[PDB]
């Protein structure tokens, strides 16, 4: 079914955005399993699975909806030194992603493209997820300390 | 263990081929699958999780080594229009990076990473299985004729 | 137990009629393999099996019948470059191989060796089997067409 | 994927060893099966099927790379006519097929064949261990004399 | 239905054959068992369960062709001291019972008894077993001496 | 199957260290169960058995290619007073050892004893993943502090 | 908890004894098993796990008695040649281990450490049994002839 071309080209932004995070939390995950972090790797590693969904969905969408997705380009990755530089890079881009997410959806009303808005709603409120435990990791570090932080991830959680 | 710096180049260069490899051949089966080649979608989707196994590999192994994965470039992803162009693609795709895989496990060898050279071997010989699946299907295209090929597709193999 | 040295002269015979259908078939099943076609190289195999089995019997029985089996001597193998001409030389090493089998078949009798008679009846019904298999493939490609065919054996028959 | 032509040859080679291994491992197992010495031909049998494996391996593999399997032309077999002698000639087969892997191995390595050299580097594993169990047989033999070492096979080992 | 006179007198006298056979093989059965050859008595008792199951073919198929099944007339039977020299007469009279089968398997299927014959040679085949085992356990005597080969006979083989 | 000398020679000296591994790696174990440090107990415990399934393998492989494992030598064990002490002394034996690892690999190849070489390849892939362990500790004792790891030692990981 | 000086060092004594017999116990059980005398490999394996679980058993009482346990010195291996010096070299080793038990339990009980003591009877208890089986071994090795006991070695005990 030939699709809005503009909502195309969000869906491709969208999906250029996924595949960054899909990088950045896929390394993120492995520096932290390299550490012995054994609980972030395991966290950070099922959001850049969550990213993929994601990405998977926006794919079928503009293909289904007749456009060309796009994987060449690829945004800036910024991969911390650190835990928390790390955590705070996620976060920055979560937020980003958020700010795309509710100016297409937006736009995709205003044009008829419910099933796409629906579809991105979805994405939204795992997102709103993604940054929800971001920003609990952050504080949490500054409340009980790094070290304490870093010992609490040593183990992973049943 | 501070490894070679060379090894940890090479393995940087594969992990690019692999990501490109996992683009594409993502792409292709999500194209596949919206022309109802069912079969080919699950081929092609297996392929990439292939890849991405690769990745993985040599992101730990790159970590191991203490170098720094890199996710930022991404190659030319060269995209078909039609099966035939689709699949020779990834094809000319998996011969380069064989050709890749060659030269840094000879080099490995040379410098006694053995145990960079073994995983390499084991990549290398799933790169020989891709190989071997893609001028499988290939010949049968034109064995057969293209809407044989195509007929032969609609249905997924149990 | 001392056997008649002409039966033990044909079960040699025989014996060589097996091994070179063991390795004609074998060859054979793993070109069909290679070419993706799945169906013919379950079959194939599968009667290169038989011809072992065949084998096998006529081993124990001339080295009960106190012959020497002679596994030295191979045949002339005609292997095919394309499906039909490999099919179809199949048929022609089977029909040989049933000419001499009726011929021995004879002889045993006459001489009274009534076992070995009826262990070369029960391969006779097996060869017969393998008969009538090629000569249905090789008609069904000419009724049908090669394409066709050739589609058809892409996936393995449960 | 077009192979090295020496490669195939050398393939062909082994293969060539694989194929007459074969042949006399399984004659020599209906030999021990007939004098009732059940042991050596359940080992010596597995030992023929182990050689048949490793033929498939070397005709997938030449077909892969694009060469003609050759099953046409076959070594000298040499039959003992006693356990001993028929022990001592599958050792000095084993021995000689070896000495054509090794030759092999290094040459794949060479040219960059590591997956034909992976794969022969498992086989000539494989033979080591043929080797191994041979040589304690012909100890056994000679330790505990030939009349009890017979009366040690007449009972398959469970 | 009135069969051949000649045949069923075949069938008589290959029934007295089978039933010296069942006693000979019975005594020697209990005689090994006696002597606590465990191995000789359990594979012995086994022929002599044979034999009667041959003798019940015969008696059935005589009366089936309305002859008279005659049980009173008994053979020599010729019963050793010594393993060896038992064993040794079980052979003969294998062999004697087999050159019967044979004429009487010819003079069936001259007369056109095709059933009678397809018993006949079943039978034969059986024989044929029991002559195998008789000749392996006589050379197996040879090649591991007498005393190595009692010991071997006192376990029963699971 | 007589060996190359010296391929058994680094045998020899690689069996050397894997005995010293063993005690090493034992003792430190059992003083940190003394401790009360569970979890690094059961850790080194393990590695100690890996250490001996090296020792194993190499004298299997020795006896194999007719040398004499030596297992009367034993080198310095460095044993450590608190935790990161004795890590880190395990972690200079691990480092140690890889590099007589690279050594005899390196010269296996060159001698052609590609099983002895495929063998060590395997145990140097564990080698590898020992050192992984060790670092990863050393470094967490320091990012968390030497309180907080030993806290976290207390209780055995599920 | 301090212990007595002197027990540490009958403890260190023993563990030295121990840690001797593992080594040669092991060594022997996988000279038998080259030679395939699978059942002494067996038997032979298993004692030399019962004296690791021996020295461990010491490791842990000294640890605990608050001495340093001692692993760096190994005593004279006495490896013999032949299945009987081996075993006869074995003997000899129990019996000056029993002898220092002996001392060291007589010792215990003098300075009232009864818990060592009861740790040092409980092995020698095992030590008797070790000394038991070799006694044994030996006496069979002259009662049946060395043919016959090695015969009596091939094949694993249920
Ligand atoms: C380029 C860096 C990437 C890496 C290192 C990576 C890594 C992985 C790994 C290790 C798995 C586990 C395989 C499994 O068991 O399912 C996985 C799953 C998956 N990947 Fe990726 N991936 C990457 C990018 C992508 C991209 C670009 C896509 C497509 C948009 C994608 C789609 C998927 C999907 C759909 C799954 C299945 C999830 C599941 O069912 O568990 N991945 N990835
Ligand atoms: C020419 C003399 C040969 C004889 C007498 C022989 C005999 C046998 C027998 C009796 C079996 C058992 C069938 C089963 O249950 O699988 C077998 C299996 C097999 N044979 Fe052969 N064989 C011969 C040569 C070959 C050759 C030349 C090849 C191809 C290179 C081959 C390939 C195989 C394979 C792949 C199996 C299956 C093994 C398994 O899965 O158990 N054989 N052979
Ligand atoms: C004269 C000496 C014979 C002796 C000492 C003997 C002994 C035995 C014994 C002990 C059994 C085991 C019973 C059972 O559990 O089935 C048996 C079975 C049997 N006997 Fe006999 N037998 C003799 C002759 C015969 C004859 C002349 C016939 C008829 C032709 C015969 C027919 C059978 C049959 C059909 C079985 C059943 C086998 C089975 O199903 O296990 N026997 N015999
Ligand atoms: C140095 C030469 C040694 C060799 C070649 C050796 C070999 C082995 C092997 C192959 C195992 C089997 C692993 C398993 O499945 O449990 C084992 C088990 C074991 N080893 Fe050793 N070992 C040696 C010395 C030691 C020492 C010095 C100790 C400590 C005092 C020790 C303690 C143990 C223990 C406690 C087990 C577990 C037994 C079980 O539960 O089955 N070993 N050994
Ligand atoms: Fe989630
Ligand atoms: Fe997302
Ligand atoms: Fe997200
Ligand atoms: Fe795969
Ligand atoms: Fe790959
Ligand atoms: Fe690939
Ligand atoms: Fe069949
Ligand atoms: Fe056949
Ligand atoms: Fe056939
Ligand atoms: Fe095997
Ligand atoms: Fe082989
Ligand atoms: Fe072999
Ligand atoms: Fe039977
Ligand atoms: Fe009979
Ligand atoms: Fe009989
Ligand atoms: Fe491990
Ligand atoms: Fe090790
Ligand atoms: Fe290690
Ligand atoms: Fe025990
Ligand atoms: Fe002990
Ligand atoms: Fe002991």
């Amino acid at each position: 079914m030939k699709g809005d071309t503009k909502v195309i080209n969000y869906l491709n932004k969208l999906l250029g955005n996924e595949l960054v995070a899909i990088n950045q939390y896929f390394l993120h995950a492995r520096m932290f399993k390299n550490w012995g972090l054994k609980r972030l790797n395991d966290v950070e590693y099922h959001e850049s699975i969550d990213e993929m969904k994601h990405a998977d969905r926006y794919i079928e969408r503009i293909l289904f909806l007749e456009g060309l997705p796009n994987l060449q380009d690829l945004g800036k990755l910024n991969i911390g030194e650190d835990v928390e530089e790390m955590l705070r890079s996620d976060l920055a881009l979560e937020l980003d992603g958020a700010k795309n997410l509710r100016e297409a959806i937006g736009y995709a009303d205003s044009v008829h493209d419910y099933v796409s808005r629906d579809m991105m709603i979805e994405i939204l409120r795992d997102e709103e997820g993604h940054i929800d435990w971001l920003e609990t990791e952050l504080d949490l570090i500054q409340k009980m300390g790094l070290q304490n932080y870093l010992q609490a991830q040593i183990r992973e959680e049943g």
